């Protein structure tokens, strides 16, 4: 029951497979679906690009490695509360800056797959997150909370994964209710399977982008393009998110693992 | 049982009763990064970042960036495509590598004192085997790091690399020291400088016996770990995942350690 017999226990039941790592993260490249905003309204993240250095040859004989060009939101990644206006004023909001303490916490996983499936623009509102509280526990203070919609087998193909058409993007996400819910219970953060945190259509909700802008005035985080969180059960799981330690950064790619059991 | 484990386990990682450690750097400009001969070979890029927008014309109501970043750059990740020895495992690529491996309990075998009054100490298999009559046996699976506290030097990257007339000078590990943490089927070796070898290791048999040894166990390196001097010799978890990079030989990433609080 103490804290040292937790990570002992951890330790042996991640060597006898009783507790799996799942990899909630999808592959990191040149195909990676990148957001696309209108270019009128605002410049855009550049697409990943991998570049060779050296592979066993005459540019280094004993060893490969690439470099890459790189936005801070690509893939799977971790939005900071300075990557929005409303999280511009907290010092600790930065990838450097925040605390290393709320990145590994409890998930919620709100499977939204069959809405989604039915209806792209669905939206994730705060009734239903209560009648999945009803059903599952409430959530609770430094939670991670995630909408799952299986999204993620889309991200083979980019045009599939945006789900554009000539209204904009159609991608599920949360009601401004449903974060101003969330908040309430005091979240650590939000995640999606969707290129953002954010319905495909949030640029005309309001406020427009709500999750980005009250999970961030919240000085709270935000997740894009989870991956296999149908591997996750709805209670249970342990997510662990964390950005990269970027000097004075809004935002990382990362490496998204779950714990769960069995 | 397993679930029970993770309830537990999550309730203290929320608590603070496990406390989350950063054992990163700063990832930015200053960053220190390899300088090799460049008669031998070409150089990973120091690490850029650029302005997309900061609540601007470009970006009206959202901040972020974009990197260029090399996979091997400040704290971070040598999978095992990275040395030539390890070319051939098809699971030996950030992308392909099992996650389930990434999480595990560390020694942390703090050689810091002699490390300050010799930059060129090397870690022995016999200096090992006393760590081990005093703190335990090392087991398989675990991560073994070498503290030097090399990253108080961070700041400065002439410091950080140490070279002079004939070359870098770090403390490391010696070719019959990695070979006895592979005998003992470890996860992974991390150091706290520029990379898993002495500064010096060009000159060992085999030449960079880290790099070569481990990779050629299908095994894991770290380099540029921060703060191992907040963590205890036995008892914490380390957490060390790469991005999901697409045939990538190793990543930065957010190295985060668990450790036990009463
Ligand atoms: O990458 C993000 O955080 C993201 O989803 C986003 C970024 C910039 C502008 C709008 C959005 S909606
Ligand atoms: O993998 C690395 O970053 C590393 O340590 C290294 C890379 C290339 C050449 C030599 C070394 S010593
Ligand atoms: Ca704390
Ligand atoms: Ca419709
Ligand atoms: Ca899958
Ligand atoms: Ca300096
Ligand atoms: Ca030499
Ligand atoms: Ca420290
Ligand atoms: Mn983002
Ligand atoms: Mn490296």
């Amino acid at each position: 029951m103490s804290a040292q017999s937790a990570l002992s226990g951890l330790g042996a039941k991640l060597l006898s497979g009783e507790v799996e790592v799942v990899d909630c993260t999808g592959v990191l490249g040149p195909n990676t679906p990148i957001l696309q905003l209108p270019p009128d309204f605002a410049k855009n993240t550049p697409k990943v690009e991998i570049h060779k250095i050296s592979e066993y040859d005459s540019d280094g004989p004993f060893f490969a490695w690439n470099w890459m060009v790189l936005g801070e939101h690509s893939g799977t990644h971790f939005d900071a509360p300075h990557h929005w206006i409303t999280g511009k004023d907290y010092s600790d909001g930065f990838t450097d800056t925040l605390d290393v303490q709320r990145l590994i916490a409890p998930v919620n996983v709100i499977d939204c797959s069959k809405e989604s499936a039915a209806d792209p623009d669905f939206l994730l509102t705060a009734d239903l997150i209560k009648a999945w509280e009803a059903e599952h526990g409430e959530i609770g203070a430094g939670e991670w909370v995630v909408m799952r919609t299986d999204w993620d087998k889309r991200a083979g193909d980019e045009a599939a994964f945006l789900n554009a058409d000539e209204t904009g993007p159609h991608s599920p996400g949360p009601t401004p209710d449903a974060i101003e819910y969330l908040l309430s219970k005091k979240i650590v953060g939000w995640g999606s399977q969707c290129i953002g945190t954010d319905a495909g259509q949030a640029g005309g909700m309001e406020p427009p982008f709500p999750a980005h802008n009250l999970l961030h005035r919240d000085n709270c985080f935000g997740l894009a393009s989870l991956a296999n969180l149908d591997k996750l059960p709805a209670k249970g799981a342990i997510l662990i998110a964390a950005p990269l330690k970027i000097e004075r950064g809004t935002g990382s790619p990362i490496r998204a693992l779950a714990l769960v059991p069995k």
